[PDB]
């Protein structure tokens, strides 16, 4: 179809996109994308553009990981709307390489027995990695998930998930 | 369609996935895929990526038969989670080369009068050979597959699931 | 679809599957196969590997008269499972070129006037070539498939459905 | 699909199925089949597979025609049933080179106002090729059909459908 | 798909197909397939292969002015049935290129208040071209389409429909 | 339902309805009703109301089987169409009580081997009981139904379908 | 269900509708629901209601024709909109008791080879009956519905669709 | 729904019909109506309208059980096709209570080891049945069903199907 | 259904609903509910209770003219919402028998050629008649819907839409 | 639905039908009207019609069971098939009035490691009823049930499961 | 239906039920109830019992504002789950008689332009009644609704939201 | 429907079923059951038939507070398996008239993160009140819920589950 045709094509020029909510199939397709490109060439970047509300933390954590593994970098592209999981691999990007469009919106959120034992120990280690993305302290970036702040690109790239605005 | 051509290029690598619960389809897709790279070159390594929460023993004890069946040596990688025989897939790849992606989750778990006989049969090898690649008595993995034991990736090393965590 | 390409890929390597219940239509694709292979290089084996619960005897007599037709040998494999005509394909393979992967479990099983005539010749015929590829009487195989009798990989190599438990390559 | 790439590589070895009923698409796609064959090289055999309960008569008699107007050997062989229509156009394959499949079945099946007619001229006239075919007397054939008259490789050799019995 | 790839390998020889009853749908395809082909070679013979119930005037009469306006010459064949406007198509072959197949089956049919006015005029048309083709009189042809007589092979070389009996 | 309960109101006022085309399940559905009616009370009228395009001769004779098995007398009512069986209906209504509305439309239309058989037998028994109901000869009956002539009411009236046009 | 709850309860009240488009299913349960009422009491009164889009010129003939015969006065009322059959059933209630509500809207609309002369003689007719119903001149009623001329209640009064718009 | 209707307020006249394909379903059906008259009043009689296209055997002959154990008689009444089983029941009912409609016609039909042995079984029941019902020998009733011979209502009077051909009720 | 049962038990109390959009469905549904009680008892009132997004505007003015119809008062309750013709309906009920209830919030809206022509009059009339019935003039309830403004009940009581706030 | 009347008021006259494939709903259903019938008349007899292809054990054993509690006598019907559970409810009949049909045939049948412990319990004791039941041992009852063995109404009197043949 | 069919005669008991998500038609038909009844009979109680998890504030209120208006007492019953709008009208119980049962769980949730503009004022309405409800500052309903405390029975008696606790 | 028929003839009789999974929906359907059963008289005793795979706690302890809530006993049959919830309603019947059928199958079962929490408190108070049903201490309906034991009926007696087998 068009739309496979012209992802394709932007993949062969390293170009990938995070389009949806963050769920294993999207988990896994993207992790595939970004262990080719880095088989193809471990020295050419990866441009990753981010147009997402987030979702799954466990699917985004297996992303993140395959970020942290590919030896090459990866810039990242807040498109529309990088919302809670969204906002995390968009903050995750090399640093110096992690862009907002004018228009785009960073959105936080605050994301038997022992699925909520699972859950705890990993929303803690996100909330850990975001600070240490942001440059913000551990407390800030709580506090700012509970209260469903949102971002402008401006204001953003003044909390740190950004390094670039785009005009 | 997009997902299938970057799988299939994937393929090219010598990269492979268990990318979902497992079962009698996916099993057979990937035999076939170790089969198909096993005859396309006996030496190199194929690398199998695992973020699946695993399922039926006989679906699995059917790739992991084809694996040894594999003269060359299969790499398998925790990238997401490795639960059940996601995990057991995991512990079965080449002494040396079975890695943990810093944040997977590995799972431990306990999974018509003639198929109760069966069973018994795969269940007890399937523990026997867990024990056989992580160098736990089977008494231990009994019980901790009887109470739904999780791994942190760092717990998961000391185990003896992975032999690496790579970042 | 990357599932097909695989096989397609797979069957310029000589190798095919039975992946699954043994009806009339895998029966024909399996034996499209096995044409286009034997019609392709008519002296180089040919590999099936079966996972598969059998099905009609039908199309796995079709199956297996295809099989005699193939010039060539055709070394069977048991992937998973090896029940009724999964069994009988296996057992049919070149003598010496069957095989059996550790964990793999062979499953014996018992399988409108016109019908009844047909299948009864039939069930007779399959009856007598799964002696005849075993070693095994007659009797065993009637009493043995009456019972559901199944094998674990060893009790099979014993009983005579293949040659060699494979462990390496 | 896997299974239309296998019979177009089979139709490159000149080989043909006809694996199912015969309605008029079936027939279509048939004869589509022997032309193309024919056209591509007219001194070459053309292998037609059968294993199908036969159907209907027109249908038959179509594809039968596309035989007789192929200049080429046409090759036949029953491969699992050959029933009515199935069995009319095994018993109607060039004559030396009508085969049998050791196990398979060859079946003899008994096949508004201006219908009857059309229906009526064709069933004799198919009487009457069988009965050429197979050598037998037409008052056999009909008796043959109406009591639904079955046959082994080995009665069908005899009977006069197959020329030979391979192994 | 099989059927389709076939269909456009015959197209390669110059081979088409009406197979189906004649409508818009099919009729369009069907003029394209014949404009292909004049545009492809304009000298060189195109075979179209009738095996259908006929249908609508208004789509036979655009596929027949197709054929009229293609240079090259267009031989017919009569495989199935060629009924209703399958029959006209068959016998607006080029005169000497005409033929039946033994069993083939040609059958004659009769086939808001402007619409019935415009079809009064494409009806008259028709007659007079069947006419034409068969050099028979009008008033044969209307009677003969009235009490929907059909015709044998032979019965239709008598006719005039078609020029040769193909064995 | 609203329109059940309408018709089976009206049936307590002996009052039936063929309001669609004549096949097997509305002859059996009619048949009921009549032999309802008649077993509730032999020698009231029943009246019956048709629109209705017609359909199987064989259905058509089961419900005129059924009206001449009822010992009262049926009455019957052209209200919009009758056309072909519809007609025939119309027509076997008690002499002196078949009723056209004055826009009522009667159409005349001629509607394996074992079915032909049957069908010429009811279809000559079809014809040769509208003439009966007409007073018309077999062979007028013939001619009009092979050319579809049809009639206004006044023309239906003076043929024989029915006895008044009710104003 | 309540909506047919409401429509009987108000059949017993003598009070029908036509609601929507005029086709022949609908032209039916009118035809018997008029039947119906006329049975029960030939003395009384039937109340009309019509919001109709109008439809098929043989359906509202076929109501027209049963109001006709109905003994009892009908009296119509133009509910919402009377368009086409619509309006000509308004037009034909019983003279003097043809109602429109306040903002009633009256739309006129100009409605094989056998059907289109059934429908020319049908066509004559309407036009010739919603003269008779206005008092207009069939000119003006030909004209007028070649231009869809729509009317407000009154406009319609003024024209003779209707007897009195209530209050 | 109106049709349930009037099938119903017709049980009430002890009138029942067989209108459709006999199967599993429509003789469920059936046996209920025929066991709910014969509880109701067992000294009556049960009409039996048939327009079927007839189907199994088995269906038929439940019918037909259930037709034996009412204690009352059950006229039947070809009302336009009975065909096979249809055929079968309609000769079934009550010796001189069988009638056959003006326009009525008849149709005689010829109708997984362990089926074929109960088929067999079923299906000679069904032949000795109607050569019974019919007066005629067990032969010709197979010649006939072998051969699809059809009938009008009078050929089928003169054959034993049914008593009567009945015009006006 | 107890939905259906429900509010069959409520009409008999004389009670009505609007509970969904005006379609034309519903505009009938409530007519027929309306001449029913009417017809019914016409000294006795009806109790409206609306809670609706308003709708069709034809379906709407059906309405009224019924409700002005009926020789009884009629009570309009907001329950919920009563939105474009909702409102409109809610402020034509009998003066001083038009509620909300505290919490309801009434909402104004604005609601091929000769359709234009039609709407252009009733939406006219219905700028019109709400002027009139809330004591607005036209250019506020034109300018008012324009901006889609709504209104508590407080704010609804004080604009003049309903005359009384019920507690 | 006339079925469901019919059935009902074949439960007024205290006859039950098992008449589909065993299934926790039939089996529910068939308890209870079991239950009802016993609350209803604890002294009369119920007759329990079979026409069943038997069907889950469980469920067959809960309809056993509340016959035993049921305090009258439950009378057993064989009608068409009386197969597996279907075949040993029919044997659980109050003995003396268990008949088969002349026409019945009764079936015998052979019928997570958690689930084949449970099963084997049920299975013995299913056996040991039928042999009970019937007056065979059990190991008759396990050989018979091996091979599928089936019986005529006379079979099954001679081995036990009817005590009449009716007529 | 016989859950229905239980319902309506639960109606009789003047005993109604809300026992899923609080939606508009949910509310609807609880309206109706509510004011059935009160037409039936203004002097006796209705009993609510409550199972929900609640949903849309103004259809909450709506149901709520039918509750007020109603002048016979409504008891209200905590019967499994009372969340959001659950609570809330649980809550409006005529004080004295708002119960709830032993095992019962309360829950407190917090719940274009335009609907902003209407759901602040509708939310902040809510507020104030809970607080009116129940005894509590405003302040607690807001700060206790944020952070969604749930309660028991007991802890529900004490904050205010029923009076017994019913065993 | 007869299936529903039958369970409203068996409301009359005061008996009740549980024959399916414990859910919201059924849990509303048998609170309503009871209400009722209750409301129609408050001494004579309900009988609940249980047949139910269990469930969830929340439902089945919202049918248990309703049947302590209900004034007179309430008898509990074990019919064909009770697990789960289904054990607990079976065991929560008024002591002296828990009943289980021979065959019966007593079965216990194990049954943002602030679920936990809430389904914490709630799985504790249901084993409490299980063990107190029962007679056995807290610990061993843990334990024995957690290796999932089932009973035979005898086994149930004597467990404390029933107090009397019936036959």
């Amino acid at each position: 179809s068009l739309t496979d045709s012209v992802y394709e094509r932007l993949l062969s020029e390293r170009i990938i996109f995070l389009g949806s909510e963050v769920n294993d199939e999207i988990a896994n397709r993207l992790c595939a994308q970004i262990l080719l490109l880095a088989a193809e060439d471990a020295s050419k970047d990866i441009s990753l553009y981010i147009n997402s509300p987030g979702g799954s933390i466990s699917a985004g954590m297996a992303i993140y990981d395959t970020m942290v593994l590919a030896p090459c970098d990866i810039a990242t592209y807040a498109m529309g709307m990088a919302a809670s999981m969204g906002e995390f691999l968009l903050a995750a990007g090399t640093k110096g390489k992690r862009y907002a469009l004018p228009h785009a919106r960073i959105l936080m959120h605050q994301p038997i027995a022992i699925q909520a034992e699972q859950f705890a120990v990993i929303k803690k280690e996100m909330f850990r990695l975001n600070a240490e993305f942001t440059g913000q302290p551990i407390e800030r970036i709580e506090a700012d998930s509970d209260r469903d702040r949102w971002f402008t690109a401006a204001e953003a790239l003044e909390y740190g998930f950004v390094d670039h605005i785009i005009t």
